[PDB]
């Protein structure tokens, strides 16, 4: 149908419809006459994953014979979406399979919605680590992404009433035809037990034994015929395990909990037993398959030539002390030694400033779990002091503020310290990150290292983020420049040259009003909600947390319909404002906002005096799947996090790409955007992080703006009287104190300038033509923001490779 | 090699071996540099496998356009053993796959020993039911087994210090290839709750649910190309299950705990929770079932002729309550409609009279997690004991001996007397075994409905008990009298003609000999035991149980010791005495029946003047894999139990079937294989039920045998004194004391005509040429215990349907 899906030659089509009818017969035990979709769906699957086996293979085998430096990219989180779309289009199969499920009297787009989202992350973190293992296969590196196999992932959001309810991902109950189990590479991990002192060496003793089971997904390069792979481990109970008979078979269970759920706490760090489980259990999983693979190639002097280990956050920060463990205790090498290979291997990517996110775990806690690791951390902790005391003499606060173990009422380990001692680089996510990153919270440990600090502002794959979510855009860019921007982004700069092009403008607007089309179709369909198509698409979707001031955006949706009630019969720009996102089950103020926007939909949804002027839709369940729906059927893109809050966004980045324009603070990664588009191309508002320091240092007082903004006065009153839930009046009493009294984000501070720069978006859509010429603008200066080219400085800067576009033989 | 195993065409071959690499591939994931014997397997695995779809497929097909009366086979046990070397057999394809793989370089008998055995179930009941699948499918039958998929079955036996040690059977950790889950087919079973009374009806309301989700199993038949299913469900937790939020995911494991694992205990009943959750599940899984598969051919009339449901013992008796209650309460027929339906539908075979074995729930069990069927059993007895009582006015003992209900400390059901009540047809496994019922623990129901008590006397298959585990054998038959006894065993009489035939005695003792020589290879190269080849192999193999008599077989081996040591010079025909089998893990009395065996091995077997003439071994981890070892390799089956108390006995029919003789008490299946084979051709000694009966009513005094017979009182003064364990002098005091003061099952009783009657044994032994003519007039009339004779009765006798060996098309 459209050229960018590949090919649909006769001899392809006519093989994968075979390939399908063997699989429906032979692997799902079925035949036409008592197949279900679903079945339909994974015939599909397992017919394209049989092309990716020999590439598989033959990868694999490529690296044994060139032995090359391997890159190891551990993560408590991989938010990968669904496979089977992503695998067609690295393999340039989309035409032929849409073909062949065409003959064979199949609708492919139908068959792609049965299958389940890996949900295994949170979000911007757990889609960065996605995103990376794409690009990775795409340059050709020798990478391998190792974390958990979680049984249930993410949990599904439900709507009942306006709350949020929470309910278990069961993701692999059909089965997950793209993962394949290799229980013949089981590991065993220790846990407890106790230090034993001998004549030659320290001894761990005396453990409970869980194993690792390992299961690899392929991960396919871009049309390279590389296939990497991921592997995620599954806890099992060791067969003697408790082993009154009956209990002991159950207690089997306990063990086996440890891969069991993804935490979905991702704004407040909370120290419990389970977590500290799964993050020693992915490490030291990892770390003796690392070595095992190291020496199937004695010297561990040529350690850090062969392997690169990539930290996602602290929550793998015990790779360190793990790694410090198997090379001192198990190996035999000298302490100093060790360290050095221990440093040279490692590094560490911090993701936020915020410290409540901040993982710092109880002494007692890892003296009961880990007692040799808690011993190797303060002996490391001592060595790095002396450094410090030599460095700075006489600087006694300096030493306890960098200290990696923290005093207080409990004792406890800051992994962020020990994650910047043991790594050569540490690295924010994007400029204005890093750079806060050196003024702020790790300013003693850039004066005593400089050269380990460094940005690597992320990225989002093209693949998925605008090949696979929006053809109908990927095909009218390959239309005039070709297709190799696919793979090398930037090139995306030379549709600059079609700004004033009659044809590309038209056909621009056209590509974004089909997927508001098909959105609204959407809507409709699965959740019965109308909405007008004609109107501006203001989305903001992300998780629900209080810096990303989702109340803001609440704020100016409840000023329009004031407005409205107030003017009846003035002309508005129509505006259908989508807000979604998960919150994590213990944040109440989160679930109260999430109530808000439900409120605020029931009352300005039925105002007759509205009409189809202004809608207020909460976005349900939203998860990858979803966001490759809305994303590209997005007109505006609201990015409003206090500046110096958001470490860089991501998901700013796939609205960019897929003609959205932004309204944003100069937070994360957004001033970057703005400086590649132009300021004059973006709608920036808002207070600049200096602005936000100096009202930290004078106090931030609400009341004053509640004192001299009339309109924000009256929202504040509908919301303390009940206007917004007339049987119960005060249900938002603790959003009106929050904001009153205790606003960390100062939502009140950007009221003023967010609703005047929202008139000028509303100013801007009025003229179409003038429109669309700033989304070419924005499209055309996204290429930077490929993580593509993030992969490439993390592999040049970082771990010392080179990325390579050259395919691999088919 | 062999005829038996099929042809071995060019095409077959070259289309397996394809194939094979084609699994290796495809679906595992290896190349011939990577791959494992595991790996070889499982390849092999998928290939076979390919061969029973189509068949399975078309045989589900045929059953819906003929629509025939359906068979439902319930058991909580399906002791089904490895299934490779079975589909083979049944399909044609042994040979095609021993030379295929043979060209690939590989062996497929070590291939073969990879695969794990299903083993759900305990003993001769769980075996029961997988000869009978066997049978059904042979004789074209439209029958269904229907079971758990527990994840662990029973346990492995680890021998430590001469005590059993138990460890988990993870027999699912690599996969099974052989079945297909059903996700589709996903139904939910109800627990707890309570009932509401409403105008029209009872209401079983605020229940708990737990999801069933079915695995498929194919069962082919005798190369008659038809392929049953075994279903098997596992449980499921409900997604909104417990829906802090991290604890309720975990919960999920409670729910999911009932398909968990098998309970081991086949000695004494256990009123436990989780044992009655589990028997609910399969019953009430099962019936949903049935009745969807029924409706989908409103006249509940006609259920009985398209609907026979089978109980394998009490285990599923909640199917006759069950059944009631969705007649009654959600198809709302009238109580007298749906009792005759009920009764028509449902049949009960019993496989004990040990009281202590049977099934009697306490009534505060069934009150609190299935109120409605306590509610429906009452109704049950009440109508019950009103025909009772009509039918013997003024008899108001007979009343309370025939209630379903069991006044007492705590009330209990006694699901034996509902099974009776709700069933067409009463069945025991053995002549002797079924006239004990009507004369005894069921004389009062025999008394009132005669017509409903029958006799089953057990078989086996003669596929996996002859064909499979001994091709030698199966082929020296196969040259005199061609192949059609392996579906029709009656055809071995022909065998009595060969009797004096010089030819066919050298053959079936040199099969013999081959066979010993195999399994004495097999202990030296996975245990290190080192045995003679040459001597008798005297082996008693089945579970440990105090009225199986182990006991009486230990007497007899220190009674040979010591005549040894009184006599070293004199000769004795030399033994090797193997006893194998596992206790249940609450049976004390059993586990010290094993540390005795072990602990007579260590004196006897490093005694220097005894040398290489006697030999105990215990078999370790006793299953159907090794049995199909073993049996082939044997000269004499200890058949042992006290008269009246072994039910029928299976492996007494195995070893029959396998060229060995038998020395056995006229129990149980004994008595007919006797019966069959002549009594001078069997080794017959002890009391007749009749003698046990006599001494019972005089009162057993083991006293007595102690004082006259000064061999015993020797043996009984070597346990006491410490002889067999000089470290711990009074380790065997328990079973002493039990053998002099509380011997239910009379060990002294037997002894005297026991050693005598293996003299008679040794005797015939030294004369090869009479030992194997002995051994012809066995396997000659060993016919009658085909379960192909067993099935046809129960189909023709008891479910009103025709077998057919007739083939469907291929
Ligand atoms: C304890 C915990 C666990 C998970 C998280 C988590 O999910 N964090 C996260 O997603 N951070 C985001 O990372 C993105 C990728 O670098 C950035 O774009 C976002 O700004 C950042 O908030 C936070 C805290
Ligand atoms: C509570 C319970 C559970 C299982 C069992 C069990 O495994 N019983 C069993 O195997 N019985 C045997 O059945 C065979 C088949 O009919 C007979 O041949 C045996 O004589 C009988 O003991 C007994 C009690």
């Amino acid at each position: 149908q459209i050229s960018v899906r590949g090919l649909a030659g006769v001899e392809n089509v006519t093989e994968l419809k075979k390939n399908f009818n063997r699989h429906l017969h032979f692997t799902l035990v079925k035949d036409r006459n008592v197949a279900t979709p679903r079945d339909y769906y994974f015939a599909l699957a397992h017919t394209v994953r049989d092309h990716l086996v020999g590439r598989w293979i033959r990868t694999q085998q490529h690296y044994y014979e060139k032995d090359p430096k391997r890159i190891y990219y551990l993560s408590l989180e991989f938010y990968m979406g669904r496979t089977l779309q992503n695998t067609m289009v690295n393999l340039a199969l989309e035409n032929a399979c849409d073909e062949a499920t065409y003959q064979l009297g199949l609708d492919m787009e139908e068959l792609e919605e049965i299958e389940e989202d890996a949900g295994l992350g949170n979000g911007g973190l757990g889609r960065l680590a996605a995103c990376f293992l794409d690009s990775m296969a795409t340059l050709g590196l020798a990478a391998y992404g190792y974390g958990i196999r979680y049984e249930f992932g993410i949990f599904n959001q439900k709507i009942c009433g306006g709350w949020q309810m929470e309910e278990a991902d069961d993701w692999l109950r059909y089965g997950n035809p793209w993962e394949k189990a290799r229980p013949e590479f089981t590991l065993p991990v220790h846990f407890y037990g106790r230090v034993e002192h001998t004549s030659q060496g320290a001894k761990w003793v005396d453990t409970q034994v869980v194993l690792a089971m390992p299961y690899d997904t392929p991960v396919p390069g871009y049309r390279n015929n590389v296939v990497n792979t991921m592997r995620l481990w599954s806890a099992k109970a060791p067969n003697d395990f408790n082993l009154g008979y009956i209990q002991a078979v159950l207690d089997r269970n306990l063990a086996e909990n440890i891969s069991r759920v993804l935490y979905p706490n991702d704004n407040f760090f909370e120290g419990k037993e389970l977590r500290l489980k799964q993050e020693y259990f992915v490490v030291a999983a990892t770390l003796q398959d690392i070595i095992r693979r190291f020496k199937s190639s004695t010297n561990f002097d040529a350690f850090p030539d062969k392997v690169a280990i990539q930290l996602n956050d602290t929550h793998p920060s015990l790779a360190i002390p793990e790694l410090m463990r198997v090379l001192v205790d198990l190996e035999r090498l000298d302490w100093d030694k060790a360290w050095e290979v221990t440093v040279k291997t490692c590094a560490y990517t911090n993701h936020t400033v915020l410290p409540e996110a901040l993982e710092r775990w109880p002494v007692h806690l890892l003296e009961t779990l880990l007692p040799r690791h808690l011993q190797i951390i303060y002996e490391i902790n001592q060595r790095f002091l002396n450094r410090v005391a030599a460095a700075f003499p006489g600087d006694v606060d300096r030493l306890r503020r960098m200290s990696l173990v923290e005093e207080g009422a409990v004792k406890r380990i800051n992994m962020a310290h020990l994650c910047i001692a043991g790594s050569h680089a540490v690295n924010g996510v994007a400029r204005i990150h890093s750079e806060i990153l050196k003024k702020t919270i790790f300013k003693d440990f850039y004066e005593l290292e400089p050269h380990k600090f460094q940005n690597k502002t992320n990225g989002i794959t093209p693949r998925r983020w605008l090949v696979l979510c929006n053809p109908g855009l990927a095909e009218i860019i390959a239309e005039r420049i070709g297709e190799e921007y696919i793979s090398d982004l930037d090139q995306l700069r030379k549709l600059l040259s079609y700004v004033d092009d009659e044809a590309f403008i038209r056909d621009v607007a056209k590509v974004k009003q089909e997927n508001k089309l098909k959105f609204a179709a959407y809507l409709e369909r699965e959740y019965k909600v109308h909405i007008n198509p004609n109107s501006l698409f203001d989305v903001q979707v992300k998780r629900i947390h209080e810096y990303k001031r989702q109340l803001l955006n609440c704020l100016h949706v409840i000023t329009l319909y004031n407005r409205i009630k107030k003017e009846p019969n003035k002309f508005v720009v129509p505006r259908t404002v989508m807000i979604g996102g998960k919150a994590a089950p213990g944040y109440h103020m989160a679930k109260m906002i999430i109530k808000l926007i439900t409120a605020i939909g029931d009352v300005v949804n039925h105002d007759p005096v509205v009409g189809d002027r202004l809608r207020v839709i909460f976005l349900e369940n939203y998860r990858v799947s979803l966001a490759e729906k809305v994303i590209p059927a997005a007109d505006l893109s609201e990015q409003i996090s206090t500046a110096g809050t958001e470490a860089s966004g991501t998901g700013n980045m796939k609205f960019m790409l897929n003609g959205a324009l932004t309204i944003g603070t100069m937070d994360g990664a957004n001033v970057e955007m703005a400086e590649e588009a132009g300021e004059e191309n973006f709608f920036i508002f808002g207070m600049r992080v200096e602005d936000v320091d100096r009202l930290d240092q004078r106090g931030y007082n609400a009341q004053e703006y509640y004192d001299r903004i009339p309109e924000l006065r009256q929202i504040i009153e509908q919301l303390s009287s009940g206007f917004f839930s007339p049987k119960q009046p005060d249900l938002f009493k603790d959003i009106v104190n929050m904001l009153m009294h205790h606003d960390r984000f100062k939502v009140f501070a950007d009221y003023e300038e967010y609703v005047k720069c929202q008139e000028r978006v509303s100013a801007l859509y009025k003229n179409p033509r003038e429109w669309t010429r700033m989304v070419i603008r924005n499209i055309a200066t996204s290429g930077k923001f490929s993580s593509d080219r993030t992969i490439a400085q993390y592999a040049r800067e970082i771990w010392g490779v080179e990325p390579s576009r050259q395919r691999l033989p088919a």
